[PDB]
């Protein structure tokens, strides 16, 4: 196919051990209310008792249980070594890694400043990006870098590129956009490779997409609402790449991918409060509302129609037939989406499974998926993709396997 | 011309009367003598009076000069009816109630000023009200809707918050963001990218993208720091809110408008230099820090990237040069002149960028904007321009635009 874009080579980097999610929550709830207590300037014994047996009935409501996401790639949890009567013994770190440390449950409950958390990210961020592009062999055309979760200038993704003396490549930031960041860069990506065909650069045979999302940089031990207790057990780490090829070149190669077929974005009306994020003194602040799940039922089927409709397809005709790859951005927004969508279980069982065996990656969820069915399915099949995230966005692609 | 897209419809908004360069040295040096104080505790008359004599002569030699930039829009800078003087100090009037939030910088207390998260409220205020204006006489939503800034980021944006006010939800937002002064450069790339993804058959056809940048430079002042390269930050940059159009040239011809044509667009790094321009979100402000070697690295790599930006656009650097404008970003007060002495270009080749920069200071990636805008009012139909800019990478970006 002429005019046609593919997705292919998914490479993600696990740069720390996952940990078991009911350790997350006991470590989780104690810094808690250390902190609380810290905050409060409760300093008496009996006093963080009682505080800690209401901040563990807290976590014990409404925390992400361990039957929902299993473990999480929690980047600045603290190392097992060196997690030690009633309490917890948090071993100081080696001056030698100091960087991992962000939060502090002894002197300053508001923990690292946003600097120090900055510095640390494009430390970890550095290293995960060398690892990512091991097997590189040739610069990519372009390489975007996806994010919502530390920004500096210049990024790591352009010292990395430079690193490598890849002169020729643009770097393109695709910055602040949530949960759902893998679409607006697979766009980006997708435009890159039409402006070339266009002549206003050029030709072009690779753009590379590289998410590198650190959320525990932005844990908040210090505010104990409901919805920091729900984001602090849900979010997790991930960092991921893949490819966007022209299809003649995904051919050349050899390569199996997924050919983009349409895409779709755009906000939903009467939400724009119920998921926001701002940069503060010490962290990215996040909230996060319980209505969201029912605003994104609200639109989803709407949205997926259009979407298929996008792509040359019908959905009372197709949709038994497709894949449905659901971002997860809560314990039952998959379930949701496959009720509003009449879906059946094996429509939606790669979304549920990397939510379980991860948790929320933010932006590199999806592309989490998406490797999964590029690694399972059979070439033909066709995968209607969905995710939601602030604005409130609701954001789609619809790929086949090739 | 088929797969064709075109700028076009500049229309930039001024939220605060501009404010002559050398008021702005006084206070600014008056603020850095007063912080340097509060921060070490020094109570002492005379011990202020000495700290204050210093920082004068460090910014007379080296903060730039109001023959370099006359005046600069600073939304953050108090206005001049709000200052009071007379003994050789400042005071500061208190703002009317509903301008509070344009007070963020603190000269009695506690000198690192407001918090980054109230910046980033208060940035979320005037850019809202500024987005309104800018979009007060938009008659048709367009299909893409750019945010480009590096000097405020929320989830979610001012624009989308704009987008869903006006009702625009068939509208995509996107986030060009943290990409610096050159960043109606990317943002013009994401542009045409969506009109020839809309080609290709990916979405729906396209009929107008608009781009939206607002730099709100000023309320990232850090009077704490008295190195001479915040001096030098805190001098130079100022803020700028414009908007403007990327049309399939069809859909513009349609309209009856003119515009300017994109031949070709290129963007890279600058090797060994990733450290001579940068920014960091901290506690209080995004902390920048530029090299005194920014002109030289950018001088040396300038000549190659350009005859290269010109070959993309079908054309020949020594044979074409004559011909064609050079837009090019003013990052500071000599860039454009190295520019232009690597380049061999005449004055009137490089006059609407220097002109821009003496009536405006760098408004970071509004600059080159307001030269475009500029140049699609004044120039004859046929001319066509290079426009290069700068900015953390370090990173060169090219475009070759044909005012048509
Ligand atoms: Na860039
Ligand atoms: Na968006």
């Amino acid at each position: 196919h002429p005019n046609s874009a593919v997705l292919a080579d998914f490479i993600p980097v696990q740069l720390a051990k996952p940990v078991p999610q009911r350790i997350t929550l006991e470590l989780t709830a104690y810094g808690f209310a250390r902190a609380h207590c810290l905050s409060n300037g409760i300093t008496d014994e009996e006093g963080f008792v009682q505080v800690y047996k209401t901040v563990k009935e807290k976590f014990d409501k409404y925390a992400v249980s361990p039957a929902q996401i299993k473990q999480r790639q929690l980047v600045y949890f603290p190392k097992l070594t060196d997690i030690r009567d009633g309490n917890f013994d948090i071993a100081d770190p080696e001056p030698d890694q100091a960087h991992l440390r962000l939060f502090d449950i002894k002197k300053d409950p508001r923990g690292a400043d946003l600097k120090t958390r900055h510095e640390s990210y494009a430390k970890v961020v550095g290293k995960g990006l060398e690892q990512m592009f091991e097997g590189t062999l040739e610069a990519p055309d372009d390489l975007i870098h996806v994010t919502c979760s530390g920004y500096l200038a210049p990024s790591p993704a352009e010292r990395m590129v430079a690193d490598r003396g890849w002169f020729e490549t643009t770097v393109t930031h695709s910055y602040n956009m949530g949960c759902y960041g893998a679409f607006p860069a697979i766009k980006m990506a997708h435009g890159m490779l039409a402006s070339a065909q266009w002549g206003a650069t050029p030709p072009k045979t690779r753009v590379d997409i590289a998410h590198t999302e650190l959320m525990s940089a932005h844990n908040n031990i210090a505010e104990s609402r409901v919805d920091n207790i729900i984001s602090a057990t849900l979010f997790s780490d991930g960092l991921i790449k893949y490819s966007v090829y022209p299809e003649d070149e995904l051919r050349r190669q050899g390569l199996r991918g997924l050919r983009i077929l349409a895409m779709s974005e755009h906000l939903l009306p009467d939400s724009a409060d119920t998921m926001t994020g701002v940069p503060g003194s010490h962290q990215f602040v996040m909230t996060l509302s319980p209505l969201v799940p029912a605003i994104i039922k609200r639109h989803v089927r709407a949205f997926a129609v259009d979407l298929l409709r996008r792509a040359g397809m019908d959905f009372e005709r197709d949709k038994d037939a497709l894949s449905f790859a659901i971002h997860p951005g809560g314990p039952k927004i998959v379930d949701h989406v496959q009720e509003e969508l009449g879906l059946a279980e094996d429509q939606v069982a790669i979304s549920k499974s990397v939510f379980l065996e991860n948790g929320n990656m933010s932006s590199s969820t999806i592309p989490h998926i998406l490797k999964a069915y590029l690694e399972e399915a059979t070439v033909g099949t066709r995968i209607a993709c969905l995710g939601f995230g602030p604005g409130l966005t609701a954001a789609g692609l619809v790929l086949e396997k090739i």
